[PDB]
């Protein structure tokens, strides 16, 4: 099928689940991660619905965060900080060490249901870093559909905690 129609799909499963609930358990999840990795520079996301909220990690796990913006059909990176519009400096992507990626859904294999406007995908091959995707167990997905532009994640994070996507 479409990738329509399985985003009706994924709405229907996040609604019958607890955002708040889910989001502190995916964040607490994350953490023996985070800590045995020691990561330093960690791009997040301003939560959107269907999303996941997971701002209180930076207080869980001290680093230097921040946020994408959109600028043309790029993201830039800007540390978390004062808005109006990010006030601080744009910086280079190769700062990074960790990409937390929101989505709709996503399979066992990296790929994920997004917004649909192809920002990740241009946005993960800017980057040398960790990547991990952030689902409920319920919007993990039998493999999407999948089309050339397409750009997997690297590890996935649960409420049951971390793994490896699997190497293609």
């Amino acid at each position: 099928m479409t990738k329509a129609e399985l985003r009706r799909r994924a709405r229907a499963a996040w609604r019958r689940l607890d955002l708040k609930a889910l989001s502190r358990a995916v964040g607490a999840a994350l953490l023996p991660w985070l800590r045995e990795r020691g990561f330093r520079h960690i791009l997040l996301y301003h939560p959107l619905p269907h999303e996941l909220n997971l701002l209180p990690l930076m207080e869980a796990y001290p680093a230097r965060y921040y946020l994408p913006k959109v600028a043309g059909k790029g993201l830039t990176v800007h540390p978390f900080g004062p808005l109006a519009e990010p006030t601080t400096p744009p910086e280079d992507p190769r700062v990074l060490d960790l990409v937390v990626v929101p989505g709709l859904a996503f399979d066992r294999e990296g790929y994920r249901l997004g917004h649909g406007q192809g920002f990740y995908d241009r946005f993960l091959k800017e980057v040398r870093a960790a990547t991990v995707g952030v689902v409920p167990q319920a919007l993990l997905f039998p493999a999407l559909p999948r089309d050339p532009w397409d750009v997997p994640v690297d590890h996935l994070a649960t409420e049951a905690g971390v793994e490896a996507v699997k190497r293609p």
